[PDB]
């Protein structure tokens, strides 16, 4: 689809970021991945982000990314498919063009690698990546890549296919300035780890959707929270925060990287063969897996 | 005033934090202060925080604080008066008791001095301050004093006069957890510098009021933004953000401490003899003062 | 003494920062304090910092500080006595003048309260404090008060009684620039928590002394480390780091504020009635006190020792 | 070269990290690179790190790295050549094996990409990279990859080819613990931006060498500072800090990334046209380059003929 079509899809519901399934040896496990993506499709997220952060983009070889995107496309149905992209410009452009070739509907551009960079340099890097493909681009403010509002405005003026903005900073002051400046030029995507913790506040900032990492393993629960959010049903949102998300957060905060590892553990507990995380992430301990299993509780998919 | 009455006042509108006026000899200028507070009273903020952060609490002698609270009480009329309080426990308790004596309706407890502290220690410190007075207390998550939700819950169970929670961290994740845990047990007060930049997001977190530092010199505009906020008139809030608050923010970000210095400059531009900031703050340059004057524009008094 | 005399004292050995003793009613326990200080005096630190950070300056009422300084001065012998000082300018000047009045030999100026401040404001604040007294002043780079080299040079040019610089930032790049700029105009004092962890590196930065917080309860060991440091006996320094200081660090890192709490626990373990820390610090758990007791080990204060 | 031989070379002097030269089309410019490396060779740094941070590792396509290493090897003489390496494990292993194939004498392992990771994960990642090659490895504590002493000890016990430790954290407390723990098991390399600012302090921590980024364009000055450092000649070190390094730092601090961009400008000023930096770095303005030119001053290795008519 064209960038305006992926833009419309970004504003039509909740965003799904599937974990990437690996076998015991760490290789991509396409059959298990497709089984899980097919199961998630029943819950009708309008956009699927293949090989995003939750999908361990940062541990994939560039040549693996189109294979993962193609696998998702096999079974995702009438769903927009966005690919992760990232690293420095040379690598990012090659990844972008490779996933465009296998039929991705857009790219989510993760930070460049390692260095702190001046705004002018961020502009030049992101412009070059946007101009390398015809599909839609979402930029991702996080870590060592944080666009100021004026820099983002310049990019929007020069790159018509730049259509989305994902925030992973939690900087409420900055993101409100960005939505005030750009208005409906961009779709605004919440991108904090466990984004439901931020979603009610981010409404006021101008964000009405987000990545739901836990949709990987409790999509019914994630969909219900999202529905309550958009309906203004505060007591329902709050009940789900108190009974599910703050307990999940307690597990997540036990170790670095568990924003991904705990989500992948949840997928395994629901009976999908998602396999291990790749180093330098680590998997949950048996004790922690037990905690998560108990938390999932009434939401188990099987016995 | 009993804690439940200050609690009600905290939920009845916008919060005012007047700058503290100093004269040429550097002392508190009570006549000038009272003139400014009397003018602000016309704009009907339900609660006035004397000697808070915007009032340069951090540069005041403990014995100056009751004097400032007393001056505010003279002219505030039907307005609740909350006093700043802070430092370590021994000093804080002395301040708290001293301002209760001159008629403060509550205290806002700023962080203790210098050190990073464990949750159990914050608990012990804040509990001792709360139990030293009968008036209402508002805690203030900021810098080296950040309460977790479970610690604040314990304080609420133990200290009935603890009735307010002010946030200066900007940690949306944490403050949403706090409002979910405590519910209507506490009044939630936005406390970021230039809090209007955060107000719409903080609604969703569970906060419907905040300190408006710029109410000091453009109270009419601050009231206009607040009314639009509570009415859900986003285009109006956004217009005021774009036309006033982000340009103000640009001036404020030129130097450390200007969250206070620029506000005080604004007060002087409106014809109040608020005087200089105390070191280690520094005042705006003449050029910067000119920028602020131009920004205030048609809100000139 | 005059500023040049305290300056000379700062360069004559290891720096002592006694914990402040509190009684059951929470009050300053002067008898116990004086007893502890008298014991420490036997280990010959040339400068004693009363009511510094380790002495819980940040939890003292201002009127308590001259009482504490006076108590240390009574029993410290021929030892320079420096008082903690801090907060905003108005409070700091009052504190400074009050401790000068009871015969403090200098002040260590802790950061102002709460706010971040422009360099020009730091300059104005510190200058006013220095000019309020005739005794020597040591500035203290840490937290929300960090002087750049040019700002400090300006203060040195205008305040002759400013004679010392303590670092609590751990910013090697900055502190080396400072010593290159000022040279022997200032005495440079290491001020990291558990400063022995930094001492060998700080030598190259231009610092040959530091506050030894653990001197409070193992003054012999602290002296042994300092002696080896100044003599270039790396194997000895390293042994003490591996056997004592990194294990101490493990205890210290278990909770916020334990850089003070664990030291006070050590003092109590060695038989000085220092009492609890004041909130918002917390004391070590019994389990943690147990860990510190084992670590002190052969350095335990024994009834049969000769003074 | 085996790992014990590169370990020995790491302890034999100052470390060189050449900028990577690009042409106007952005491509690696091997002829220019070799000319610059050949000039540097006269100053006899025992180890050259090709495609390190100063060499814009983070902006290279993985297939460029062996090409750059091979070019340096052409003209480096009897100098050890270490290659940059980095990213997540899968990419890092491919890079490591590719540069081993072209004859690198070791790899400097930069952080993995993006994420904060637990110590056990860092261990698993670095172990896998070390076991993928037979050449020497130096780990690099910086940004999102900071090994604690006990984790590093486990890596040392299991990976004999891990022989070096480079610090970019500036955490004196931690690095002194690490040298106390490992002793001569590892060679300790200073790795701060503009490492001369840290070198005297780092001696005490146990580090007697470092990467000198400015060696790229004032190697005579960098060599003199290093000799003074090792000799204990404090007044010489201090003069060079005051007259050159703190003024350099003032230029460097003008914008993000100038720790690389300013060094590359210096190389260009000395007559080696190393070309532009790759985005998202930005080059110094012509005004800023003029500031650096004035600072280089008596240390210029050429005179320019600027265009002028009548």
């Amino acid at each position: 689809m064209d960038p305006e079509q992926i833009k419309t899809a970004l504003g039509s519901g909740l965003l799904s970021f599937p974990v990437t399934h690996f076998d015991a040896e760490g290789r991509f496990a396409a059959d298990s991945y497709r089984e899980h993506v097919e199961w998630l499709a029943g819950y009708k997220a309008p956009v699927l982000f293949a090989a995003g952060g939750t999908g361990e983009f940062f541990s994939l070889k560039p040549d693996e990314i189109p294979t993962i995107v193609a696998a998702a496309k096999e079974v995702a149905g009438e769903t927009a498919i966005v690919s992760g992209c990232g690293y420095g410009t040379e690598i990012a452009v090659d990844i972008a063009r490779s996933v465009e070739k296998v039929g991705a509907d857009g790219i989510l551009l993760l930070p460049h690698y390692l260095i702190d960079a001046p705004q002018e340099g961020l502009y030049a890097h992101i412009k070059k990546v946007c101009q390398s493909v015809g599909i839609g681009v979402m930029v991702y403010n996080r870590d060592n890549s944080v666009l100021q509002a004026d820099t983002l405005a310049r990019l929007c003026d020069e790159c018509p296919n730049l259509v989305g903005f994902k925030d992973g900073t939690g900087d409420i002051g900055l993101v409100r300035q960005i939505t005030a400046k750009m208005g409906d030029r961009l779709m605004y995507l919440g991108g904090m780890p466990t984004a439901e913790l931020f979603a009610e506040a981010y409404l006021g900032a101008g964000f009405t959707t987000y990545s739901s990492a836990v949709f990987n393993f409790v999509p019914g629960l994630a969909n219900e929270f999202y529905a309550a959010l958009r309906a203004g049903e505060r007591a329902t949102c709050e009940r789900i925060l108190v009974d599910f998300f703050y307990p999940f957060m307690a597990i997540r905060n036990r170790a670095k990287g568990y924003a991904v590892s705990a989500v992948k553990a949840g997928v395994r507990l629901q009976g999908f063969n998602a396999g291990p995380v790749r180093a330098p992430l680590k998997d949950l301990t048996n004790e922690e897996i037990g905690m998560l299993e108990a938390l999932i509780g009434t939401h188990k998919r099987k016995a």
